[PDB]
């Protein structure tokens, strides 16, 4: 195998490095995977189709234009180059290889377009026609963005939205289901909890954060329990940051945040998918759990789960290692059809005050086409009034220990209007059994004395009965 020469190839760490600090991706291209026959989907501000980088790879079935209504998503060109995001993303999945031209994606034999949906207003109906651009055709779309990640929103796809990623998943790619990588968000000096966001809080999103070159949490990162895994981005001034291709005909190092790691997990789902095209949309945020690899990477929430994995609330499962994911994509077997046991808990509406513990003894539907003895995803859908909603934090524990933050103190919320049936979900105890004791933990932060009520939780729970693998 001969590795890219392109001139900023050496520049790209977080995929050239010599020193074990990288996603592992030559290792795959290595096994000959490189993205050949995938079509990847950027949904954001725009994508430069001719960009000598990209021209290439470009795909127009993987491309529409949501702001203006045409299927051309080329950038609105200004001053202060604005929408030139779209573009740089782009690169990160699938800019050409051994061309002479700046770097190479990390899927450099994919196929690239993107949806020009970010430069104009983003309603139910823009964000519904997106996810749902040419679902037979795209197989992996990449969304950075969401909700203001101003620290006190609560909000997430709504009606149309959520159904075209409930057609996506079931319908899309053949049934396979549409794979929607999602960037758990740029939140963290607003003190941003990213369960808060609906779109990476959904089960539907293999949701990715980001860690810094020397292996830290980058100021930008925003904790919940809703993430899957990493990829590397930017840090502080003396770490190197990612490495692309830029809005007029131009290249970058300094692309940055969360919204410049989801592209790079994409690309690694690429890889992934040209090394085992059956596998569905569960499959492979399985693959993402039993491969990712925390190694390196410093946080002091490190908790090891019910079945011996360690598990962050900044990193998910850890580092995505796209050598192991394509060697392990190449035998899996389908995972069972996805069971949904739903539990409504309370028997009555419990005054929350200063702390307010929840707890329950679940059979998991024994005895039901639902019954789940091996969890995916778990949610906590909980309405409850409170007089200032940042004050609260919540946990939930699973019977085998797993205490997953469901949300945590956001100071700048000052919103009185609580949670209306919000689905927190948790990827942390993925594999375990759901059966037994799960305790949900509601705790004012703050020395005021606030006040409401949990008027409902549902614990929903999904998963499988079959398939499990030792600890
Ligand atoms: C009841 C109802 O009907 N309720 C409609 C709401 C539902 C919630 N939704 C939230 C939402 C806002 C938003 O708003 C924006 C707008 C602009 C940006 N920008 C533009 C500038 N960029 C500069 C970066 C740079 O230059 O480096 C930064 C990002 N981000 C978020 N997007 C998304 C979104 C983003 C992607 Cl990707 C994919 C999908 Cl599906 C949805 C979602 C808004 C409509
Ligand atoms: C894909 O997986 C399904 C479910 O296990 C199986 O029925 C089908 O034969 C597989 N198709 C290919 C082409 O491997
Ligand atoms: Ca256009
Ligand atoms: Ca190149
Ligand atoms: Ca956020
Ligand atoms: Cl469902
Ligand atoms: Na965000
Ligand atoms: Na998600
Ligand atoms: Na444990
Ligand atoms: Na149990």
């Amino acid at each position: 195998y001969q590795e890219p020469t392109d001139p900023k190839f050496p520049q790209q760490w977080y995929l050239s490095g010599v020193t074990q600090r990288d996603l592992n991706v030559k290792a795959a291209w290595a096994q000959g995977y490189t993205g050949h026959g995938i079509v990847v989907s950027i949904l954001d501000d725009g994508i430069e189709k001719n960009h000598p980088d990209l021209a290439g790879n470009y795909d127009p079935g993987a491309s529409f234009d949501v702001n203006d209504q045409d299927p051309d998503p080329q950038p609105r060109y200004t001053q202060m180059n604005d929408n030139r995001h779209g573009t740089r993303c782009a690169g990160e999945v699938a800019a050409v290889a051994n061309n002479g031209v700046c770097g190479v994606g990390v899927a450099y034999n994919a196929r690239i377009g993107g949806v020009r949906m970010l430069d104009g207003e983003v309603t139910d109906a823009v964000e519904a026609r997106s996810l749902g651009l040419n679902p037979n055709h795209i197989h992996i779309y990449s969304a950075s963005w969401g909700p203001e990640d101003d620290g006190k929103t609560v909000d997430g796809p709504a009606r149309l939205a959520e159904e075209a990623f409930f057609r996506g998943v079931s319908q899309g790619r053949g049934g396979l289901g549409s794979i929607f990588v999602w960037a758990s968000g740029n939140g963290g000096r607003e003190h941003d909890s990213c369960n808060c966001d609906g779109y990476t809080n959904s089960i539907y999103t293999l949701s990715i954060s980001s860690a810094t070159q020397f292996g830290n949490v980058p100021w930008y990162s925003e904790a919940c329990s809703s993430t899957l895994a990493t990829t590397y981005s930017s840090g502080n001034q003396n770490e190197k940051q990612i490495v692309t291709t830029d809005l007029r005909q131009k290249c970058t190092e300094s692309h940055t945040g969360t919204s410049a790691s989801a592209p790079l997990a994409a690309g690694i789902i690429a890889l992934t998918l040209e090394a085992n095209k059956n596998l569905t949309w569960r499959d492979m945020q399985h693959l993402v759990v039993q491969t990712s690899k925390p190694a390196h990477l410093n946080a002091n929430d490190w908790a090891t789960n019910g079945v011996g994995r360690k598990v962050s609330h900044s990193y998910g499962y850890g580092l995505l290692d796209a050598g192991a994911m394509v060697a392990l994509a190449q035998n899996w077997t389908t995972v069972a059809p996805q069971r949904k046991c739903i539990i409504d808990i309370l028997t009555e509406p419990k005054d929350i005050g200063k702390r307010l513990e929840v707890r329950k003894t679940v059979t998991a539907c024994l005895g039901e086409p639902n019954h789940i003895t091996r969890l995916e995803h778990a949610q906590a859908r909980l309405t409850l009034s409170y007089n200032r909603r940042g004050d609260l934090a919540i946990h939930l524990v699973s019977p085998m220990g797993t205490r997953s933050t469901l949300l945590a103190a956001r100071p700048h919320d000052y919103s009185a209007d609580g949670f209306n049936d919000w689905a927190f979900m948790t990827t942390h105890s993925w594999d375990e059994d759901p059966s037994g004791e799960w305790v949900l933990e509601i705790e004012n932060t703050s020395e005021a004395n606030n006040y409401g009520t949990l008027t409902k939780f549902t614990l929903v729970l999904y998963g499988t009965a079959s398939g499990s693998l030792v600890p």
